[PDB]
């Protein structure tokens, strides 16, 4: 087996082994990714062969099998929980285990009392119970405060009654609930003392532990097929309705709020703000996965673009690899750039998480709004860019990209729910907006802004500066780009606050000015990404030519963005046409330098073929023969005559 | 029997029946769509229940049966060609019949001598053969001049020998090829008399008519599974490979090029320019289909946005329909304006086809390079926007949009190939760019330009003019928007062209400025759309409030694009910030007007629930109970214990 990309690899002008380390985040991280990776990859029992053609029932049985087998490797190899996270990542199949570890345990941890965690967590850690997280209902997803499921305390019996008063209050979506889960944390409105104390979490057992039949009064099942072959279809997303299901009182999560023997709401010390610590963690984790999906898609389109030649024969010559084209470059390299950018904004959130929970331990709350907005904005930004980027990578692969065996169709189907869970992307950006608008109106009060909105403390200036770019290369110097993003955002937010303040009723004004508020929120998020990329570049970072390439990636991301939203900077006045053109010319230059390195830079993600499952992105570039061999395995190819043909088509050929 | 959307219907400020007419295109068009669609929709044999969950063997079987049942009704009802195309559209199921009618017949027709169309077309017209169109190879899609499949004439035997020299010469993608077609038009390099004469089409029998087994030399099958549940997996896209298959001399389509007994090449002396069939008609068709897909998505998402409520309870009241939100509006309404806009260009394209086939049949080839780019650029534009709006429409439906049974996942998976077949979108827009660059660099002559580039007969003016919008409503006036877009296109092209003349060789320069060129191409295309819209509004349009509703959508479309590409209006100097904002304020106002009509505007597409196959988009707005009943039909709900459980999960628990 030759490496048909050995020539593209040679052309690299940096140390891939160190790039690997940068992508991974640390030597520890890389060591762990690499060993768990290859260990998932070279094990018969984790094969994805055939997965896309299974009917839902065998797909699902097959998920269960892999789910069990993986648990068994976690045990037999004494992997830590960190390691087990990795192991499941590389198995690469949505399944209940994702929610049990991913949401059910974190909910108990964050919201159960000391006692509650002692009781429920050992069970969940050994999977003597399997739990999911039931919040969304038919009729409520984003608006959590409006859920209809009720939990009504019963003083006569020391139980809550969980009830679904209506069809639409039915739970709908929660993964692992359809078929697998034995228990759920069920969010419902607490009704006690004939008053509504709002939404809380209840640990409700859904099925008998002996035979897995649903308990009395509980109705549970799966909701239906979702988008794509395989994808989330291996996940049992559930509908769940309750008919006065009775639960003991100490099954309410009582960390923050509790209910006495007699009813009556009570509140502990231990601040409800403690929970904002878990926002940051989850959002971080989701931004991390954005860099993961973007990197997988970019890795396939890139390798495919180096191998795919089309046009540009010159006399008898080989045709031009499509990656040599500047239009292929203009759609592809910003996505590459984005994977490294979102990778780094990912690390910066790791830090932001440590900072917030350092402050949470001093009962320091001055930093929380900013932390919340910063994470909402970043989750939104990165999950759109990524969803849009994977469709773009498919398109960049031309017709072959439409084939399941290319890897991109699944990767898009699986990825896209990111845009709606743990916050609708657009709904999160109106939150970002409100906070910027808030941050602007507190200036009058003399309240000086911090973290990621510390730039808004310098508006007088940002309102009136002009870029001073004289040559394309100046767009390379960080202070030029950073200021350019700061100005844009300040100006856009200012323009919103001015526009907004003409409304007597502020709620009216948020409604009417929503589209622009979002446009402002986007600009701010973009600024966070760029400014963190620049911050990253001031770290050391070993390995020959590594930093240098990462600078190239920086420029591309921020200048791609600058061109896309070019009106934003020309509006306000911050840059002139010539200057916009100079940025355009420098992005063009940057594409030409990235070119030799694209394949090496996606080689840096260190993915196996098993994990990638793309014939178009095979490491060795042996694409076409693989696609040919692959077609000869579709069900239709079992014979030269399709079932149906003699019955329906033959008669008509001859007429009958 | 209750319509949850009546309160929205009653808010209409226009005659829906007459908007229906407009959408369809004429009372004749309308009476025809309406009768054939109810026909399909109300016939159990065209049901789509359960499709999406079928394994592939069974989905294919069921395709073959629908196809045959379709042919049986076309015949029993004495349907014409136009009605038959209609019927096949409302069956809503990609199938071989679509290449046979859509590409095999029109290629013979187009590229064959009269003598040849006389022996083949009757055969294909009664479906006594089943043809597909085999151009694309593993290694060559866009680049038709580099297909590797060869066609060597054997003088010693009066035959061409069609051969697949290499694995990557394998024919790959043609639908109807993989299992059903008995013949193909196979495109191959003509090797004759020792010289290579480029691509040509050859009628080749793929399979024994008596028993359907492949003929000696031929290798065919399906290529595998494609994006999305159902969608195109009901189509057998093929791979076909040849070991020197033999074929009579009269199976080369000998209309434009001929080959004589003794070998050797003669040309008909009948201008290969006649192939507007090959372009304007087909691209016309893809553009029409873009409006068709955009309108389905926008229809599901408008209805769903008027049913779904979330937030906005003030004192324990009802939550706000999401359709009242400015962000929903700004994501949804330009999509709705686009369907109407792309619908109207599509009309204008019929005109162009009739104008071009009048001219071609006559003696005038001059209008032709314009007709070519114009249509290329529109295929590109409308398909890109449509594939985007469909994904955007799914996002508009929130979590519920992720379910197959919202209708949207399929609609996206089956539409999106449009961006790649008959011309890759960016490749197509690189061609508009050449034509524009050509149109400039020719101006210094004398011979002023025409059609969709006559605006470049006035570059001098548009190189210097500047907007005089003094308030928001000014952007309503047709002259301001047109001039806004002509100024924009003219400037971008001039800038590209100026930038390019700086190169020693034009090819290197073209390679290098490619993104700026495409960017300029898209601008030229937006102008076309916008200006055909304006012209549409010069027409008699009957019915109360129809024309105003259309004016509103027209503004929406132009100003949404205006805001999105505001850099291009601002940077060239055309407008000032204030004017820019004024454009943004007017767009708001427009959303607010469109609001009460949004649901009636999509009612005017007149789609049945059967066609639309979306619970979220049900005419009657009864969404949630219907989702809930759908869930129970999934095979996982066939019992309470999943297969898998006791074998794998029970021991893990205990
Ligand atoms: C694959 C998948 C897995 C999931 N798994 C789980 C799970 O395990 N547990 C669980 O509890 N849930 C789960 N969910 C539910 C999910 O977490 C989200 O809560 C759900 O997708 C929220 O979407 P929605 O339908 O309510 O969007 P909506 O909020 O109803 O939004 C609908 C549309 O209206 C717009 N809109 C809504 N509000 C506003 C506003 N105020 N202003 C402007 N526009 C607005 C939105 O932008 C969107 O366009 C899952 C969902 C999916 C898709
Ligand atoms: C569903 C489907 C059905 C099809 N059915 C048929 C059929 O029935 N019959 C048939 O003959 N064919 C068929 N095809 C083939 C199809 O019509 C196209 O011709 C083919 O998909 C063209 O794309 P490609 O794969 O050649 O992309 P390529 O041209 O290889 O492009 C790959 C990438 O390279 C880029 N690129 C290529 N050239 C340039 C350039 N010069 N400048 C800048 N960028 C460039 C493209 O933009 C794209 O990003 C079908 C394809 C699909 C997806």
């Amino acid at each position: 087996g030759v490496d048909y990309l050995a020539d593209e690899r040679k052309k690299a002008g940096f140390d891939v082994d160190e790039m690997k380390i940068v992508w991974a985040g640390s030597r520890h991280d890389f060591e762990l990714t690499d060993r768990i990776s290859k260990l998932v990859a070279s094990d018969p029992g984790f094969s994805k062969e055939g997965r896309t053609m299974l009917p839902r029932k065998e797909l699902f049985k097959n998920t269960l099998r892999k789910a069990a087998y993986a648990w068994k490797r976690i045990i037999e190899l004494r992997l830590s929980q960190e390691e087990a996270t990795m192991l499941r990542r590389y198995v690469d199949e949505p399944a209940f285990t994702d929610l049990h570890w991913g949401m059910f345990i974190p909910a108990i941890k964050g919201q159960g009392t000391d006692k509650q965690q002692e009781k429920w967590l050992p069970l969940a850690y050994k999977m003597q119970i399997i739990g999911c997280y039931a919040q969304t209902e038919l009729g409520h997803g984003s608006n959590v405060q409006g859920l209809e499921t009720t939990a009504t305390f019963d003083p006569q019996t020391d139980e809550f009654v969980i009830h679904s008063p209506t069809l639409t209050s039915s739970k709908w979506w929660p993964g692992g609930l359809g078929k697998v889960s034995t228990h759920a944390v069920v969010y419902a409105r607490l009704i006690t003392d004939g008053k509504d104390y709002g939404v809380n979490g209840f640990i409700v057992q859904l099925r008998s532990l002996e035979d897995h039949k649903p308990l009395p009064g509980v109705t549970v099942g799966d909701i239906g097929m979702k988008f794509g072959n395989g994808a989330y279809n291996s996940m049992d997303n559930g509908v769940l309705s309750f008919d006065h299901v009775r639960i003991p009182r100490d099954q309410m999560l009582m960390r923050v709020s509790q209910v006495t023997k007699e009813g009556k709401y009570v509140q502990s010390d231990i601040p409800r703000q403690l929970l904002y610590g878990t926002m940051v963690y989850v959002r971080q984790s989701i931004v991390a996965d954005a860099s993961l999906a973007m990197s997988r898609a970019v890795c396939i389109a890139t390798r495919y673009s180096a191998v795919r030649r089309q046009f540009g024969s010159q006399n008898g010559g080989q045709e031009t690899q499509v990656i040599d084209y500047k239009t292929q470059q203009n759609r592809l390299f910003p996505l590459l750039a984005s994977a490294y950018a979102f990778r780094f904004v990912g690390e910066w959130l790791k830090w932001l998480y440590t900072d917030v929970t350092q402050r949470l331990a001093a009962n320091d709350f001055s930093t929380l709004p900013e932390a919340h907005a910063c994470t909402a904005g970043l989750k939104s930004l990165t999950t759109s860019a990524t969803a849009d980027g994977i469709e773009e990578c498919r398109k960049l692969c031309g017709g072959h990209g439409y084939l399941c065996s290319s890897g991109l169709p699944e990767l898009f189907a699986v990825y896209v729910p990111a845009c709606t869970y743990e916050g609708d992307n657009v709904v999160l950006q109106l939150q970002v907006a409100r906070f910027l608008m808030k941050t602007i109106s507190q200036l009058g009060t003399g309240k000086k802004p911090v973290g990621t909105v510390s730039y808004m403390g310098r508006i007088e200036h940002l309102m009136q500066c002009r870029s001073d770019v004289k040559q394309a290369e100046d767009w390379l110097k960080p202070s030029a780009v950073l200021e350019a993003f700061e100005a844009r955002s300040a100006r856009m937010s200012v323009a919103c606050a001015k526009n907004l303040s003409k409304f007597e009723n502020q709620e009216e004004g948020f409604a009417e000015l929503a589209a622009d508020l979002v446009e402002a929120a986007v600009a701010h998020c973009q600024l966070i990404v760029v400014s963190k990329y620049i911050e990253k570049l001031q770290q050391n970072i070993p390995g020959k030519g590594v930093k240098q390439q990462l600078e190239v990636l920086c420029g591309i991301y921020s200048l791609f963005i600058l061109h896309k939203h070019q009106g934003d900077f020309l509006g306000t006045g911050y840059i002139t046409s010539k200057q916009g053109s100079l940025a355009n010319d420098q992005l063009r230059a940057l594409y030409s330098q990235l070119r030799p390195n694209a394949v090496s830079l996606v080689d840096a993600f260190n993915y196996t073929d098993h994990y990638l499952g793309s014939i178009l992105g095979r490491y060795d570039g042996n694409v076409y023969p693989k696609l040919y061999e692959a077609a000869w395995k579709d069900p239709l190819n079992k014979s030269d005559i399709a079932d149906g043909f003699h019955e329906y088509i033959r008669p008509l050929l001859k007429q009958q």
